[PDB]
Order: structure tokens, then sequence, then C-alpha cells
């Protein structure tokens, strides 16, 4: 009827169908051959009883507690960057130690991940190197010198990349725009009168210009059966000659594939005249380069990337390796994009066996407690906000020019 | 006297733009020549109820076009053959030959195109119990007129030459006097390896240092020598311009609403 989580269980009010939803924990948090009643009759049974549920009788019973609490992941306050470019702010953003460095480091210990931290410091966290990469940034524990351990030299990766900003939206400002190489497509210019008595603005003028590519494979397969005689004979006049008949036949079977993209751009005008009058237009095409800066306030995310291998004394990945082997995952911090890397998603469907599929946070709150892996986590998705400015450019856009002009009485 | 000392380094200046001023620009006289007829057409609108009407239209468009194509085939062939000989009634001694054969093959493809249009539309408005003749032409012509405006002036700047041995501000140093190219935009910005102020301002991430060292150079000068330097060399021009447009082969369009004559 209601969801049970693990970590509130009790072994001092807990239904048969409750027992049966969350199994495989229960079964995993009692010693083997043990017996223990549920409840209005029912007993549940240990390991090397396979778990059997069954009617029984016992003394010892699993409770739920009365007034159970729950345990989402507390939301905090936002963390506040100095204004600058994206990268000032990334490079502000992944050298904070305390409220960057720290929680990730322990985030990527708690999972099972080896040797997060330097050679210098016995802690997880210190002693940690950044580097600029390309688009991104590399956190690792600094390796110089020596170090005493089965594979210590293998240290725990950290990446950050594919930063995004969600804007406030009225702060948002642009600067002047800026044109260079440019290059003539096309113009048009014309007349438009009117030698009526009222006023007209039925006319138009419009020029339009289109590009497009296009590809395709095609496969083909086929046979052929052919049949021949030959053979002589003596006819008059022409004498002895030979005389052969064939005949054939042949089957095929083609496949083909394709596709094609087109790129169009369009420039109307659409004067009104004035009786006994004209007006002159005037339209232009060009191909140019554009820049303009800009600037906002907004909202950052970034994906997260883990890099190791796995310990063999324990770790929380669901299936339990217990070989050593090297592993990457990537969650995204901030707005749901999939399961696989939603941290919030997994934490709250953890009371479910079937949902279970990447990471098992149950085993982190038996290993860890349920208070520190949910600071650990509230600090881990903490919000942030900064201030930005930027610079835009693009080569070979579009550029156009419409005009009207002023009438000229008839 | 020197070593290569005939070897100059040599400065270019190309690619001018210009960012205009909005209230500024102004333009002359249209003038056209080498006309060349294309389509015209003429046409009545005829309004016998009782109200004015305003529901006609005629209209004319003009498109050309071009494409291309290439293609790449491949295929492959196997065939088996059996000849005998036997004797037949009537037909005595033949030969039979039997042919079984089998192929295959594949084929890739590419190509694009390039449409231009123009089209012209006139929709009159005519009175109760009246009619309104209408015209409209087509032609290509030359065009020309001139022009005047007040804008900022930016450029490309190259540098070609060869790096002394001694020491030089390339992030590699390179010790062999090799001939070296590079372009920077005085201007707006367009890229990080042709901005001089991002290169300045990212100088304390040595991820960025990809094209130029910097701190070289203040360690070499000094930091005020080379601000006061960057400073004059990036220093915004500004200037009155005149000129003169001229294009071949473009469009010239006229539309006329003619005079109502009462039924």
């Amino acid at each position: 009827a209601e969801p049970v989580y693990p970590d509130q269980l009790r072994l001092f009010p807990v239904n048969r169908e409750e027992a049966q939803s969350v199994k495989s924990n229960i079964v995993g948090m009692m010693g083997q051959w043990q017996i223990s009643g549920l409840a209005n009759g029912w007993v549940i049974m240990g390991p090397g009883y396979n778990g059997e549920i069954k009617p029984g009788t016992a003394s010892n019973t699993w409770c739920y507690p009365t007034n159970p609490v729950t345990g989402e992941i507390p939301t905090l306050s936002a963390l506040d960057i100095p204004d600058g470019d994206e990268v000032d702010v990334q490079w502000r953003l992944v050298h904070d130690s305390a409220n960057f460095i720290k929680p990730t480091s322990y985030l990527a210990h708690y999972l099972g991940y080896a040797w997060v931290g330097g050679n210098h410091s016995q802690y997880v966290g210190e002693d940690m190197d950044v580097t600029r990469d390309g688009d991104g940034w590399v956190i690792r524990g600094n390796n110089d010198g020596g170090c005493d351990g089965y594979r210590c030299g293998d240290k725990t990766a950290i990446k950050v990349s594919n930063f995004a900003y969600n804007l406030d939206p009225d702060s948002f400002k642009h600067g002047d725009v800026t044109q260079s190489d440019r290059q003539l497509v096309k113009t048009v210019v014309g007349w438009a009168v009117n030698d009526s008595d009222t006023p007209q603005s039925g006319y138009d003028v419009t020029l339009r210009y289109d590009t497009a590519t296009n590809w395709s494979k095609t496969n083909t397969y086929g046979l052929s059966e052919a049949v021949t005689t030959k053979n002589a004979f003596k006819w008059p006049l022409v004498g002895e000659t030979e005389l052969s008949i064939e005949i054939a036949a042949n089957q095929s079977w083609a496949s083909q594939n394709g596709g094609s993209t087109t790129t169009s751009l369009s420039q109307s005008v659409r004067p009104t005249v004035p009786a006994r009058s004209k007006i002159p237009v005037k339209i232009e095409l060009y191909k140019a380069d554009i820049s303009y800066p800009y600037e906002f306030k907004a909202d950052v995310s970034y994906d997260l990337t883990l890099s190791g291998f796995l310990r063999w004394g324990g770790n929380a990945w669901y299936t339990h390796p217990d070989n050593r082997p090297n592993w990457n995952h990537t969650f995204v911090i901030g707005p749901y994009k999939d399961k696989a890397s939603s941290i919030r998603y997994q934490w709250d469907k953890r009371y479910i066996p079937g949902e279970v599929k990447w990471w098992d946070w149950n085993w982190t709150i038996q290993q860890n407690g349920l208070s520190t892996m949910q600071n650990n986590l509230a600090r881990v998705l903490r919000p942030v906000r900064a201030g930005i400015t930027g610079d835009f450019s693009a080569e070979s856009q579009f550029a156009g020019n419409i005009e009207i002009g002023a009438p000229v009485p008839l």
C-alpha cells in the first residue's frame, strides 16, 4: 500500500505485500537461516531458505517505525560567481576547493573509485591538480614522487565539459552588428505607378535565392541463364552453312537510399502609393561575415564524468564486480535529460528493485549513513549563477536591404 | 652587414571593412544601361457590381537554375560454361552449350543545385461600375548609383618574415630561423588566433597559450611599454567615404495601375 525505504527498516506493521515489494534488500540484511515474523501470521525466512515467505509465528518482527522520515536531497542556496566571460567563469568554478573539488571527490570516493587524491596527503580530495584540456577541464591527484599501494599510480580522473546557460528573460542585451567580406548576390529596382484617384496598396516585388545538396547509394544483384545449339547443313547455292540458335533469360534486383537538404531566403516590398503619383523601390542581397557582442545573466549547468577503476573490496555498481575493471560514467548536473545520468531520479526510485540499473544507493547509505550522503549530494547539486559577457561571430551569412522611396507627383 | 640582412620583414594590409553610422548613408540617382526585355503582360479589371471591389490579382514570375552531379560505380561478375556434342535424329551431330552467370554492383552519387527567381504582382481596387487597365514589365540591365557615408575602418594585418635565433615570442620558441606568416584582425572579434585582446587577457591560463607568448614579451620589454604599444596599434579610425556602385545583368521592373473608365 505504501512505499518502504530499506534504510528505514528496523527489526523490533509490515504487510506481506510490503515485504515482497522489497525482498532482496530485506533478505540481504538478515543472517543465514534466520526466521523473523512480518504480520498477521506471515513470516519471512533468511538465506538458505531462498527468502521464502510462508505462514508462521515469531516474536522478532520487522517493523517500519511509526513515523518514518523523508529522505529527499535538500536544496541549498545558489553560489554566486564574479562576472566575466564564459572561460573566466569556468576557471573560477573549477578552482574552488571547498565548494567544487571536495564534494565531487567525495562523491567519486563513495561510489567505489580508487585513489581519489594526491601523493602528498592521506585524505580524499587533497593535493589535486587542475588543468585545461580542449573545451573542458580535468581534475586529478598529483602524481609526483612515490606511492605505496596496489596500482597507486592509477589516480581517478574527474572531467567537466558541455557548459549550458539558462538566461534570465529580461537581462539579455547585444551591441552593434558589423559586417565584413561582403559579396553581392542579386539586386532589383522598379517603379510603382498609380494613375487612379484613390490610394493604392496592391503592389509586390519579390526576390528569392535557393541552394541545395543531395546524395544517394544503390546496390544491384542479378542472374543469367543461356542455352545454345549449333549445327551444320548444306543449302542450295549457299552450300555448307552453320546455323546457331541461342535463348537466354535474366533477373535483377536493386535497392536505393538517399537524402537532401535545401537552404532558401526571400525579400519582398509592398508599398502604398498616393493617388496620381509614383514610388521607386530597391532590394539587395549580400553574403557577409557577422559579429556582435552580448551580455546576460544565467544559471550554469555542466556534465560531470568520472573515470577510474572500481575497488575490489566493494563498490556501488549494481552488479558489484570484483575484478577491478575500468569504468566511465557521466552525470548531468542540472535539468533532467535522461535516467542514466540523473542522480535525483535514481535516488528517488531506490525503493523499486526493478529500477536499479546503474548505481546502488542503498549500499552507499548502508556504508556511510543517510545524512552524510544527503549532505554530500546536496553540496554536489548546488545551483550556480553568474553574469556573462561574450562575442558572436559567423562566416558566410545573409545580409539584406529593402527601401521604399519618396513619391513623385504625376 | 649581418646574417641574412637582405631578408627584410614584410608588413601587409588588406580586407578593409566599414562600420557605418546608421543615420549618415545617402545615395543618388539610379541609372540603367544595356536593357533587354524578358516578358510583359497587360490586362483589364472589370467591376459590374454596385460596390467597390479589390479582389483582383495578376502575377508574373521568372526562374533560372543550374545543377551538377558525380557518380562512381564498381562491380564484379562470375560465369561458368559447359560444352558437349551429341547426335540427335534428323539434326545429326550437334553442339550444346550451357552458361550460368551472376553479377554484383555498387554505386554512390552526390550533387547540388542553385535556383534564382523573381515575381511581380498588381492588385488594384476598382470603383463600382467601372474598369481599370494594368501592365507589368520585366527587364535585365546594368545598374549604377553613387553613395556616401561615415564609418569606422577595420582591416587585416599580416606579418611575414623569419624569427630570430636569439629568442622570439612563438609559444614553441623555435631556434632554426623558420619563415613565418600570421594574420591579425584589427577590429571586432572574429577568431581566437587573430585576436590580440583575447590572447592578452587569457595569459594567466597556460592551456590557452597556443599562438603567442605575451608573458615573454612582458619579461623582455616591460608591462607599460607593451601596453602603450598595443594601445597605439589598436587605435580606432574614423573617416567619411564617397563611392560608386555598379553591377551587370540585374533586374528592373515596372508596375502600373491605370485610370478608371466608367461603364
